[PDB]
């Protein structure tokens, strides 16, 4: 029973729930990995027990459990698999998996909301057309003119005979990266593979560092077909500074929606390839990772200049000073649009109010200190001085092999 | 199956090798890691211990194998079946010194870990006497401002005898006032070691940046108290470049930053008392001790000094008055011409210093949340370097409180 201490606070928590961790994470005695991105590489008995887990916790979370529905839905699924060789989730039992894989989900720092979550069942889904239906409706929904509502949509199942869904982009929302004569990149260097695909599978390329990737949506056994998402849905902030005015002249763009298209969905032993979710950023990781990152747009030192800012000197801590006005910017810019945008200071306070509740409802809350832990101004966030616990629990997201 | 480790920012993979000789285990398990807690924690243990030791020694100077190597482990051998210990030569006790530093996972210093100066204090006989090493070392590595990194090893654990302890956690720390309303003037982190001090008869300050006198333990005896020559502690006033009024606050910090509390461990012999020092990251000033909330806590202050927008989060005035902290942190010792690395240059060197460790070890132990500055830590290299944590020996380990 790990015993967590706060040290801002000097408050101690036993974690409990860690407990009840299923699969193995990729850590020893030996030594600790918790630091890799993606850890270890990415008889229908084994579905038996992991759907006779999930719909315990069920029936557990709708308070009774024992007999009633729950010994009869228990075989109803028993009987379907041996009937089927897979099962199918109730409605409710999609809901109740994809909300709990969310508040399991441990390098998400945004779970104070894991209870308001929009599901919408795309199981009865057949045509990569249709797909594309559904997921325009979702970045609809999800968008709401800037007022953003968390979704997740759920596609068909894994099935063991032959087919599975996949969104090959890794977001519905993406900047087209070129390669060029250099062999530098116009646009986002994060997406060089993934315009690649959809160039040499029909799409005409664009101009500049912000082109709307297209939709490369893959329906069982046909190959994916591309689907350009209409302009009017993709809601985009330009970047402007409150009193940098030159700021808006470097032409900065960013979109509302961040919606995660390739991470599979597992419940009750249940594989979902295709369950795009989407909630709204934290300035953090529009203004920090994606604009100043070496590897993406890198922009740091461009607005460094602009400042006046001492670039000949480290100690000067100009990266420092611009990072903090380009987060500004991102703040400012969202707020002015009617955007929904949570700075990483209300994000934090807000996830160790989750760990408050997740304390007393389950003993404990899995997380992933170096994901929680925004990437400016860390030590001044109260989650820095929050030890935390980091294990596995189900129903999940998980990352997958790319379908190429 | 040795673990892989990715650099983002390059798309660079190298393999861990060295994770495999962990030498002793981590609080980190499959079914839950513990990554990041701050406080994880005969006769023929020591012998396996210092025979590992002796093979390191050897290949550092390339001379494994070689006859003085057998006839070194044979006399080790032999000693502690005679007496169940034995006595490291003076080489060997500073190799194993620079390889404890080597070894520290949390160490963003590292790449300076062959610069070393090794004080052999292990004849210290009398709490007066380590009182005298202390201040040399002190001296010694202060260097008027130009800092200088170094160790004194006093006297190893044995059995029959008390240890030699250091009861302050740094040879120099500010003194913290408790007051009855739970508030405390001064470094709360240090308001237990302070009442420590006042009861053992010394007569407290008010400011909040009182110099501590040291209780030094000598082998069974209570410690004593021994006040720093205040020509001994170097500090410096902090200013900002172009913030005149923040020299108003009246905001001080030492220069010398030296660990007297950690328990050396080389080839299964244990030093509880050998201070090290070096030179500060200014983050560990600006950001931790100045900004911290249970610190000095001092952000608000200037945050309001700064006209800043205190009403909401989303003005971000929290970093920009930390990011100012920093600067004239940076700016004051420059002034004042003592040593001091920004966390850019930092992270930077500590990049270089893993590139050397998977040439000449193929690894190299770093723990990912205290290598990662506290502010800005995505603007630094070693935000995008995965990392693997475990423990090598020679080690510098925590150890329990004397009292
Ligand atoms: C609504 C506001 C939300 C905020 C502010 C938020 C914030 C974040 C952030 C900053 C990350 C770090 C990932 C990265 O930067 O690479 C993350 C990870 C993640 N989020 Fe959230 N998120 C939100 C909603 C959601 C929703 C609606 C879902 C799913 C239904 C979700 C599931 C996840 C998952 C699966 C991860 C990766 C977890 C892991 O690898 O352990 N999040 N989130
Ligand atoms: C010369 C410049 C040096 C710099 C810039 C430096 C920097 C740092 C920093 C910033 C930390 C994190 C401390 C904290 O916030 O808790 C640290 C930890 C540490 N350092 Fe260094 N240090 C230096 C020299 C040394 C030396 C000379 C030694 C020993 C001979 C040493 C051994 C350690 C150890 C043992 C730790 C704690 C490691 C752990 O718990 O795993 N360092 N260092
Ligand atoms: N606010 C968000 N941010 C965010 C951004 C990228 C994310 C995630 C979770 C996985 N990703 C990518 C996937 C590829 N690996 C790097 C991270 C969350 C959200 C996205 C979707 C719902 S909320
Ligand atoms: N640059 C430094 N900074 C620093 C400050 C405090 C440190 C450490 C390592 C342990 N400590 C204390 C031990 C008690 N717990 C708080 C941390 C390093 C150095 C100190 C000595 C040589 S370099
Ligand atoms: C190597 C390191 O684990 C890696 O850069 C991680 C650290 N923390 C992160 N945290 C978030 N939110 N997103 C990330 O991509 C990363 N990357
Ligand atoms: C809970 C958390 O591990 C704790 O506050 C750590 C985080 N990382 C750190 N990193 C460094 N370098 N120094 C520290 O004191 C800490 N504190
Ligand atoms: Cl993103
Ligand atoms: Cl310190
Ligand atoms: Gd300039
Ligand atoms: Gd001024
Ligand atoms: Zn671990």
């Amino acid at each position: 029973f790990p015993r967590v201490k706060n040290w801002e606070v000097g408050s101690i928590t036993y974690d409990t729930l860690s407990a009840q961790a299923q699969q193995d994470g990729p850590c020893t005695p030996r030594r600790c990995l918790g630091s890799l991105v993606f850890p270890r590489k990415l008889a229908p008995e084994q579905l038996l027990s992991q759907a006779r887990d999930f719909i315990n916790q069920y029936y557990s979370s709708i308070k009774r459990s024992g007999s009633q529905a729950h010994e009869q839905r228990l075989q109803e699924v028993e009987a379907e698999v041996a009937a089927t060789g897979t099962y199918q989730l109730r409605e409710s039992e999609l809901v109740f998996g994809a909300k709990q894989a969310w508040r399991n989900a441990p390098r998400c720092v945004g779970r104070i909301q894991w209870g308001k979550l929009q599901v919408f069942d795309a199981r009865d889904c057949r045509s990569a057309q249709e797909m594309f239906t559904y997921i325009c409706n979702h970045i609809k929904y999800a968008t709401n003119r800037g007022n953003l509502r968390s979704a997740i949509t759920v596609f068909p199942q894994r099935c063991p005979g032959r087919g599975d869904f996949r969104i090959w982009n890794s977001q519905l929302v993406r900047y087209a990266g070129y390669r060029q004569q250099d062999g530098s990149v116009r646009g986002d260097p994060a997406n060089v593979e993934i315009t690649e695909l959809c160039i040499q599978h029909g799409w005409t390329p664009g101009n500049g560092r912000f082109d709307v990737l297209p939709l490369l949506l893959q329906a069982p056994d046909e190959p994916p077909e591309l689907f350009l998402l209409p302009p009017e849905l993709v809601l985009e902030v330009p970047l402007e500074h409150p009193t940098l005015e030159w700021f808006a002249a470097l032409g900065l763009r960013w979109y509302a929606l961040p919606a995660v298209s390739n991470m599979l969905l597992e419940i009750g032993g249940l594989e979902f390839p295709a369950a795009p979710f989407s909630g709204w950023y934290m300035s953090t990781e529009i203004g920090t990772r994606n604009l100043c990152d070496p590897h993406r747009y890198n922009i740091l030192e461009d607005v460094a200049v602009c400042m006046d800012l001492d670039t000949r000197t480290t100690s000067s801590l100009w990266k420092d000073k611009a990072a903090v006005e380009i987060n500004v910017a991102v703040l400012h810019s969202y707020q002015l649009a009617k955007v929904t945008i949570v700075d990483h200071h209300a994000a934090t306070a807000s996830f160790m109010k989750h760990l408050e509740n997740e304390q007393k409802a389950r003993g404990g809350c899995p997380a992933d200190w170096a994901w929680i832990v925004p990437p400016i101004s860390g030590s001044l966030t109260p989650v820095f001085h929050q030890e935390m616990v980091n294990y596995f629990l189900s129903p999940a997201f998980r990352y997958q092999p790319d379908p190429w």
